[PDB]
C-alpha cells in the first residue's frame, strides 16, 4: 500500500474514458476528496461506476456539473436534476442496474467470476433489453435466461474497473482498512475490483490498531491511501424524531422474531405500530441490521442512514456489512418479508413500481425470492390491479399479498387474487366494481384488522 | 436465534440422507461437541460438505468410523486412514472439488446464486468429469463425476458450477451475543462463515455466549439472522493436528530469491515455505493462507501454540503485525480474483506449455487438490513451481498425471535450472547451475526448449 | 391429406386472433382462393405471417382492405398503399422481420428447432429493439420490437431468433397427386414449402390434381405428411404485378466488371442489376434470385411472360439453360452460408469501416429490409456497393440512418472513384475517374482514406 | 463446377488432419469411388464425418482399415468389426451423435447458423457429457441446457467439413445433382457443408435433362464432379420377401391415416398385420415416406434399405428426402406414432435402449416430440421396468405406452404407470410382482388384445 499525502497526486494517471468504481450510498461513505481531486485533474469520458449520482453538487454530482462523465452504472438516480437534464437530454449515458445486482457484479468482478445467475430482473426490462442507455441512441441489451430447480435466472457478468475511488473510516500504517456505520455499502467490493484502488480515510492508525479478525479491507486490496483532507458531513435529508387504514392493516404484519424490510412511506410507518412486546428485525439493504427509530437531532450521523437515505439509528444488537452481504442476505431470501409500495400488481403478482426514470434500486433484488414473502401497500385505485401491468414490470408473479385500504388480498402465482379482508362497509361488489380482474372469495372473508397501538 | 443448552436437543430433528454442512479446516473451527450428538442421535446416510475429513478419531472422523456418512464434498481427505479405507473400498462417495470452487459454490448457496463460473478446474478431471467419486473393490470406477460446461469470457474459458446448498450446517464459531450476532477467532472462521449462509437450519456451537453489545456491529462475523439454532460447546479439546514449534538446499535457495519487496504470495507445503526463512528482514513479504489468514509470520515457541491459527499445511504458525484473517470464500475470491502476486509451489510434473499435475497419482494419491487448482487459475498471478529435475522426466511435452491446471505454471526451478514458461513459445531455460552445461539439461529433459541469451549460472540467495 | 372441394369449408374454423401463414413472394405463389374464403368467413384480428404485403387490392392487401388483419409478420410491404396507411396509423401492427430470418424462423418452426442463431440484423435494429412494430398517429412509435440476444461463435457475433409456428398455413402449390402429395412451380415456392411444416393445420390450394404416380417420388416438393387439407383452387388470375418485357452509365460500367467468369452473384434491383446487360458473353455468370432461383435470364418477350417467373424485384424474368428452384429458406441458407460469391447493392450510405445503411429513412422509407439484411451477412461473401457520390455525403464516419449491416461492404462504386473496404483499416481509394484527382474525392468524402499506390483510372467495361 | 476425369486428381489435395463429411446410410449412397481415390493418396489422421462406418471391408471401413482415420462422427457404427476393436482399443477416436443431430449440424454448417437448439439427447449423455470419445483420454463435453415454450433443449454446434465426399445419381454438364431413393440421405446436405465438396455420380448428363425444379443439389455447391468409374451395388442386408403375444398387440396401435415409424424388430414386424382396409404410411428416418414390404429377390434395390439397413420396397405415392428434412419431420412431431424395443423403461417414461457402444442412431429423435406417441415393445422381465433406469438413457419422460406379453401400461410424466390390458390368466398381483415400481390400475382394465389378421 502506498500512501499520499495529495489526493491529487493519488489519481492523476486516471485516464480519459477510464472505468471508475465509485463508492457510497447517496451521500453516505462518498470519496468526497477523491472526487475533488478528479475535479482538479478534469480527466473526462468517464464511465462511472456508482450506485447513486450523489446531489446536484456533491459526490458524483460534482463530475456530472464538469462534464466529466459520460456513463453511469447505477441504481437509483434520483434528486439529482443535473444528472435528469442531462440524461434525458442525450448527453449523458445510464445502466440502470439492480442494486443487488450491481454490488454482485462488483464482488464477482474481484472474485475471478466472469458471470453468474440470479433472479434479479428476471422478467423485466433488465433481462428484456431495451432501456434507453443514451438518446434513441444505445439500448441495454438483454440478458441471457436460464432454468435452475425449476425456476429462471439470468446471467449477468462481472464488472471490473480500472480505479476505485472509495471512501474508509481507519486505515492503519500498513494499509489495512475497516468502514464505519453505514458508510461501508459499496465501498467495500469496489475495493476489490479495480487494478488500481484508491482510498481515502478519516485517520490513520497504527498497525495493531485493528483486531486482525476485524479488518473489514485487507491491506492486499488497497493499493493508495491517503488521509482526506476535507469531510463535510454532509447530510441529505435531515430526519429528526384512508392511508391510515393501509398503515394499521399494514402493522399486522409484522411477526416476533420476524426480519422484515420496508421500503420508504407506508411500509415503514407501519413499523411505527409494533408492539414493544414484539421484535423485530428491519433489515436496511444499504447494509444494516436493526433499523431503529429516527435520531434525535443531537443523534445525527452522517455515516448512519436507511435506504431512502434518511438519518435513522440501530437498535441493540445491530450489525453492518457491505452492499454485495446485504444483496446476497436478501437475493438468499434470508429476510422473511418484504412490505413495499407500489404502482400496479398483476392477478397473478406481478409487480410494477420503478419506472412511468430514477431506477429500481434494490426493489428488484427484494422481490426475487420465493422464499421471502413479499406484501405490498397501495391505494386501491384507474385500476392498479389488473389481468396484466402496463407499466414496466419490477418481478413477475412475485407479490403475495396487496394491502390497500378497501381490501387485503393474497396472490397466488397459479390461482390468482383471493380477497381475505374486506373493509367494514364495503361489500364483494364494491371490491369488484374497483378491481381490474376476477378474484377468488375467501369463505373466510374478516372485516379488514386494524392494529390497536 | 433459539438458544439450546443440550446439542443433541439441537441436531435431533437432522433426517438420515441429509446434506449437511460442516465446518472447519482441518482441525480448525470444527464443531465437535454438534459432531458428538450427531453420534448420539445416530443419524445415517449423510452426505457431508467439509472441507476436510478430519483425522481418524476426530471431527468428521468420528462419523466416518460410525458409518454415518454417505458421500463427501471436500478438497482435501488426507491424514485420515478409516477414510482412504473405506473410499478405495467402494464403501463411501466423494466428490474431490477444489477448495476455492467449494466455498463459491457454498456462498452461492447462500446468496441466491444457483451457478457461476470460475476458471477452477479448467482443461482438469473436475471440468471433464472422471474424477472418481466411488470405487470399485478394485475394478477402477464404479461412480465418475460428470463433467462441468465450459464457456469462454474475454478469450478465457471457464467452467460452471452449481451452488451448494444443505439442510443443515454445523458451525463452530467463538462467541454469539444474546441475539445470536457471532464472531469467529482466528483461522478457524474458514468455512464456517460462508456455510452459516448455505443451509436451511445452521445450527451453530460457540465458546461463549456474552451480552449483547459486547461487539461493535462493524465487527459482527455473523449476523444474527442467519443463526438459526446456537449453543455453548460443552468440551473443547482444543486438539492440535500437528505441532509445529520453532540438492534440496539449491532449490530453496533459488526459490528464496523469487520474493520482491512489497509481494503477496501462497507458498505450498515443503520446498516454498522454506524458502520464506531466507527472506531478508529489509525486505517485506506478506504471506497469504488459503485456509484465510493475510500475515504468516513463523513457527510459535511451544507456548504460543494455539489451536485456532495454523497454515493450509494444517502446522500451528503465528502472524506477524497487520496480519488479517477472513472466511474460506473470501480467501478463494482473493485467489481467483488474482490479488496474489506469486504462488510458489512442489509439483510431480509441468508440461512445456505450463501444464501442472500435481494432486493426483494413478490410484496411489488421492486425498484430493485442496486449494491448488484455485491457486493456478489466475493469469494475473505468477505461479514458480519448486522440484527435482527428474525422477524419470517430471518435465515434458504433455503431462500424464492428472493436470491442476493448464498453461498456468510461469516459471521451473528444479536444482539444475529454472525455465521460464510461456504459454505459446514453451520453454525458455534463463538459469543453469555451475557445472551442467545445456546438453546436461538438454538430456534431462522431455522436450526442446529455447535458451535465454542471457543464461545466467544459478542464483543462490546469500542469508 | 383431407380433400375438400368448397375452400371455405377448407378454412372455416380458423379462430379470430390466429396466426396464419400466407404463402407467396410478392404476387407469386399466393393462395388467392384460401385468401378470397377468408373473406367470406369474415375472421379476424389475425397475425399473418407473409413475406411481402401483396397489392393493394390482391393477395394480402384484400385482407387488410377487410381490415382482417391486426399484425403482419412480414420482410418487405412496399406497393401497398392502404397497408402503409394502417401502419403510419396505428390500425395495423407490422414485425418487419429480414427475409432469411423470416424463412428459417419459419422451417424452424416445422423441424422441431425452438431458436437458432443467424448473422442476419447483428448491429441494426432487428437485433438492437427499437423498430416499429405500432406507430402512434404521430408521435413516433407506439409499439417497439424487443431485441434479440447476442451471442458469439468462431469470433463471429450472431443473434437468437426464435422459431415461428402458425395455427394455420395457407398454401398455394401447383399439383397435388391423390395422396396428397404436392409440388410447386418455378418461383412460385418461396415462401409456400417451408411455410407446409410449420402450422398445426396446413391448407393447400392447387391448380391441378393428378393422379399418384405422377410424380417421381424424389421429386415431391412437399410430402402429403405435410399436407392436412387440400383443395383444388376454383379461380387462378395469374396476375402480374411488374410487367417487363425485353454518370449512371459510368457506375453501372465500372459495376460491370465485377462479374468473373464461373460466379456466382446476387443482383439487387436498379444499378446491379443493369450492369449484368453488359457481361461478355463468354463469360459465365450465375444470377441467383432471393426469392428462390439459381440462373436468372434476361426480361421475357410478352408472349414468354410467366406469373410464376419473377425476380426479386418482383419484374417478370426468364431463365437460363440449366437453372434450379428452391425454397426461401433454402436461398437464404444459400445466402446465410456464403455459398454467393459476390452480393451487389444500391446504398445509401455506407461507413469508413464498411457500415452500410440502405433499407430505412426516419419516417420516410419503412416498407422493410427484404432480404438485404442477409445477402450482407456472410464474410465468405464479396459484397460491393454501387451508388451516387455524394447528396450530402453517402460515405462518412459513421451511417445516420438504420444500418443494414455492420462492417459488411467490401467496396464502392461511385461515379467518381472506387474505394475497397476494410473492416479495420478504412476506406482505401484504389479508382478515380479521369479528371478528377484524388483532392476531387477528398472534398466529396465524409472521413479519411487511403490512397492505393497502384490508383488507376476508373475502368468502364468495352461492352 | 470442374469436372474431373479421374477420382484421385478429385481429391489430391486433401491435407492429413481435415475433417472430411462422407455420406451415406449403411452402404447405401456410400462414394465409393472417392473413398477408393484416398487410399491411393494415403491421406490421414481424417476427422470423418459419416452417419456410419460401413461395414467391415467397405465405405468407411476401408479408411479404418488403412488407418486413414483419426476420428468420427457418426450416430449408428455397428456391424464394423475392425472399428469396434480400433474403438474400444484407444486406437480410434469416436463421437456418437444422435442421427438427427448430425444431419441438422450438418444442414447449420452451410446454412450460416451456428448452433441451434434441439430437444434430442435433453437428459442423456449427450447433454450431460463424459462418453468416451478416446481410450479414457477423451470424454464427450456436456451440451448447454436453455428451455423454451417450458420445455429443455440443449445447444448443438452446426459441424462444417473441410471436404465433402458424396455421391450422387446424375450430374447434368452444368454441375447440377440428383440423389435415387434413399440413398440421398445425408449426401444432400453434406453437399452443403464443406468448403471443398466432391460429388461423384453414376452418369453426366446433357443441360436440360432435369426440370429445374427437381434439382435437388443445384450446382452452386458442387466444386468438383466426377463419374465413378466402378460400382459395386453392394447390398449389406439381403432381406426377400410370447413375441407373437407382443407383436398380436403392438399391431393394434395402427390407425388409419396414421403416420409411423417402426424400429427393427417387434414393431415392424407388427407392421405385417395391418388391415388391408386400412392405410398406414410407414417413414424410414433414412429418408422415405411409404415404406412397402420386403422385394421379391428380383425387386432388390441396393439404392432402398430401411432404416435396418435392410432392402425394402416403396408403396405408391411414396417420397424420398434428405436426412436433414427427414429429422426436421421427426424432430418437429409431424410422424403420429414412434414404435420401439426398448432394455429399460421408468416409472415416468424414460427410455434406456442405445447403450449397455454401436451408438444410438435415430432413436434419441424418435422419443424427442411430445407431438408423437411413442409405444415401446418388450419382453416384460431382471425387471425392465422400474422407478429409475440404470442403462444409458434414450429420452427423458418420452414414452407414452408399453406393450409387453403380460400387460399393456400406458406412460404418464406425473402420474406414473397405468395398467391398461392384462394378459388372460394374469391377475393384477403377478403383474405387480414382476414390475420395479407401483401402477395404477385403469377402472376399465381389459384382456389384453390381439389383432386377428
Ligand atoms: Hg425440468
Ligand atoms: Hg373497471
Ligand atoms: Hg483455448
Ligand atoms: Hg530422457
Ligand atoms: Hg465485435
Ligand atoms: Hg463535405
Ligand atoms: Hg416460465
Ligand atoms: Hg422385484
Ligand atoms: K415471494
Ligand atoms: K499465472
Ligand atoms: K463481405
Ligand atoms: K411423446
Amino acid at each position: 500500500t502506498k500512501f499520499y499525502t495529495d489526493a491529487v497526486e493519488a489519481v492523476k494517471d486516471i485516464p480519459n474514458g477510464a472505468t471508475v468504481l465509485v463508492g457510497g450510498f447517496g451521500l453516505c461513505g462518498i470519496p468526497e476528496n477523491l472526487i475533488g481531486a478528479l475535479l482538479k485533474t478534469g480527466v473526462k469520458e468517464l464511465t462511472a461506476v456508482s450506485n447513486n449520482a450523489g446531489v446536484d453538487n456533491f459526490g458524483l454530482g460534482l463530475l456530472l456539473q464538469s462534464k466529466q462523465i459520460k456513463r453511469m452504472i447505477s441504481s437509483y438516480v434520483g434528486e439529482n436534476a443535473e444528472f435528469e437534464r442531462q440524461y434525458l437530454a442525450g448527453e449523458l449515458e445510464v445502466e440502470l442496474t439492480p442494486q443487488g445486482t450491481l454490488a454482485e457484479r462488483i464482488r464477482a468482478g474481484g472474485a475471478g467470476v466472469p458471470a453468474f445467475y440470479t433472479s434479479t430482473g428476471y422478467g423485466t426490462l433488465v433481462q428484456e433489453g431495451g432501456s434507453p442507455i443514451k438518446y434513441i441512441a444505445i439500448a441495454s441489451k438483454p440478458r441471457e435466461v436460464r432454468e435452475f430447480n425449476g425456476q429462471h435466472f439470468i446471467l449477468e457478468e462481472a464488472i471490473r474497473g480500472d480505479f476505485a475511488l472509495v471512501k474508509a473510516w481507519k486505515a492503519d500504517q500498513a494499509g489495512n482498512v475497516t468502514f464505519r456505520k453505514s458508510a461501508r455499502n459499496f465501498n467495500l467490493p469496489m475495493c476489490k475490483a479495480a487494478e488500481t484502488t484508491v482510498v481515502e480515510v478519516e485517520e490513520i492508525v497504527d498497525i495493531g490498531s485493528f483486531a486482525p479478525e476485524d479488518i473489514h479491507i485487507p491491506k492486499i486490496y488497497v493499493h493508495r491511501l491517503v488521509k482526506g483532507e476535507k469531510y463535510e458531513k454532509r447530510i441529505e435529508r435531515l430526519s429528526v424524531r384512508v392511508r391510515e387504514r393501509i398503515i394499521k392493516r399494514a402493522a399486522l404484519e409484522f411477526e416476533d422474531g420476524m426480519y422484515a424490510n420496508l421500503g420508504i412511506g407506508i411500509p415503514l410507518l407501519a413499523s411505527n405500530f409494533i408492539s414493544p412486546n414484539m421484535t423485530v428485525h428491519l433489515q436496511s439493504e444499504n447494509g444494516i441490521l436493526g433499523l431503529g427509530p429516527y435520531p434525535l437531532q443531537n443523534e445525527v450521523d452522517a455515516d448512519l442512514i436507511n435506504a431512502g437515505k434518511e438519518t435513522v439509528t440501530v437498535l441493540p444488537g445491530a450489525s453492518y456489512f457491505s452492499s454485495d452481504e446485504s444483496f446476497a442476505m436478501i437475493r438468499g431470501g434470508h429476510v422473511n418479508l418484504t412490505m413495499l409500495g407500489a404502482m400496479q400488481v398483476s392477478k397473478y403478482g406481478d409487480l410494477a413500481n420503478w419506472m412511468i426514470v430514477k431506477g429500481m434500486g434494490g426493489a428488484m433484488d427484494l422481490v426475487s425470492s420465493a422464499k421471502t414473502k413479499v406484501v405490498v401497500t397501495m391505494e386501491h385505485s384507474a385500476h392498479k390491479i389488473m389481468e396484466k401491468c402496463t407499466l414496466p414490470l419490477t418481478g413477475k408473479q412475485c407479490v403475495n399479498r396487496i394491502i390497500t385500504e378497501k381490501a387485503v388480498f393474497d396472490v397466488d402465482r397459479k390461482k390468482g387474487l383471493t380477497l381475505i379482508e374486506l373493509w367494514e362497509g364495503l361489500t364483494v361488489d364494491d371490491i369488484k366494481k374497483s378491481t381490474g380482474c376476477d378474484f377468488a372469495v375467501s369463505p373466510k372473508l374478516i372485516p379488514m384488522q386494524q392494529v390497536t397501538t
